[PDB]
């Protein structure tokens, strides 16, 4: 699917990104508001296939993205966007705006990468949700599989290993932004690339890492419906029609069923305990575990970023919440992992 969006180039704007950086540098705006009043007259979104509405918007909303770091809002300066996204978010089925798809898996390797910046920081965020999304998509599926398989039945435990190891995708994503992304650069020179735009009354927050569908994993795997009210179960909420249609319903579903691990400790405290048996409620341990890889040093990350020391102008990420978020979520997952350990104490 990606490498079929990031080869694309529909509005011919090859040559336009590999100026970009050095625009941006220098606040060149009239330059990006030109290219914008350009694209509304030069094509017919309407003519569009998927793929190319796809790239069209990961590459007119980076332009998009860029006026907003001046603090404009670009489709109040251009109004004739407006109908363009329209039309181009009626194709997509997805919100007139780019996310981390577009960003990451969706945006091309190489001299074609579409990148806000000149500074090199800031292909530690490209990189790490270029490699977590895939991965983690794969385990999406894999874990909306063992509802349907026993804890006995060997088909469990590798299933749930190959989600533990696709899961591990995002640790090498976030790994790469650890070793490639200064913490003050970020906050000073990219994270402006990323605040909300106001599209036909409704405000869409910019690309962020939580767009990757990682919280699908979760709410499939250990949240399912046991916390209505949460800060958590807000923020899928809000996400939801963020992510690629393809997604929803699995997120739908998991949001309104009972999680995986809540009715594998069912099963466990209810069949016969064999050998395989503990086998397969420890693949679920494991995956939980590659979570904490993940959120462990995500949360270092992010907490180095936003100290008074690095922050800059903001005290949230794109999506509007602060550390304490990322908070949240992580002791949600180390409960979870406590849970499991209980339940494979006598074991
Ligand atoms: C310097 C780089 C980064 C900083 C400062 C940062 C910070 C944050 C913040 C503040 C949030 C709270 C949600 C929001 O308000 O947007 C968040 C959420 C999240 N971000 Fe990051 N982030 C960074 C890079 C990344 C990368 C590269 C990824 C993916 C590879 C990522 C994945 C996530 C995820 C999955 C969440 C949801 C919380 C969770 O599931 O644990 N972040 N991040
Ligand atoms: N995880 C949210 C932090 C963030 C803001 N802008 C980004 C761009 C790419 C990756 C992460 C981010």
């Amino acid at each position: 699917i990606s490498n079929e969006i990031s080869k694309l180039d529909p509005l011919n704007l090859d040559a336009f990104f590999n100026q970009l950086p050095s625009l941006n540098q220098n606040l060149e705006v009239s330059l990006l508001i030109d290219k914008l009043r350009e694209i509304t007259k030069s094509y017919l979104p309407t003519t569009f296939s998927i793929n190319d509405a796809l790239a069209a918007t990961r590459d007119l909303g980076m332009i998009m993205s860029s006026v907003r770091k001046l603090g404009i809002q670009p489709v109040s300066a251009v109004s004739d966007l407006e109908v363009f996204l329209e039309t181009l978010s009626e194709i997509t089925n997805m919100v007139p705006r780019e996310t981390s798809y577009h960003y990451g898996p969706w945006n091309p390797i190489g001299e074609r990468e579409r990148r806000f910046t000149h500074f090199p920081d800031e292909r530690g965020l490209i990189e790490g949700v270029r490699i977590a999304i895939p991965g983690i998509e794969l385990a999406i599926r894999e874990i909306n599989q063992l509802s349907n398989l026993s804890l006995n039945d060997p088909a469990f435990e590798s299933l749930a290993k190959s989600a533990a190891l696709h899961v591990y995708q995002a640790v090498d994503g976030i790994g790469e932004t650890i070793k490639k992304t200064d913490p003050y650069v970020f906050s000073h020179e990219l994270r402006p690339f990323f605040d909300p735009i106001r599209i036909g009354g409704k405000s869409y927050i910019g690309a962020g890492g939580g767009q990757i569908p990682l919280f699908v994993v979760d709410v499939k795997l250990w949240l399912g419906n046991h916390s209505p009210n949460s800060e958590y179960v807000s923020f899928i909420k809000d996400s939801v029609f963020y992510l690629p249609p393809e997604l929803r319903p699995i997120c739908v579903d998991s949001l309104l069923e009972p999680s995986v691990i809540n009715q594998k400790f069912a099963e466990f405290g209810s069949v016969e305990i064999t050998d395989q048996v503990i086998k397969g409620m420890e693949s679920l341990l494991s995956v939980i575990q590659v979570l904490l890889k993940f959120r462990k040093p995500h949360f270092q990350l992010a907490q180095r970023t936003l100290s008074k020391e690095n922050r800059g102008n903001y005290t949230t990420g794109s999506a509007g919440y602060t550390n304490s978020f990322n908070h949240m979520v992580l002791e949600f997952t180390i409960e979870v992992e406590k849970q499991i350990r209980a339940v494979l104490a006598p074991y």
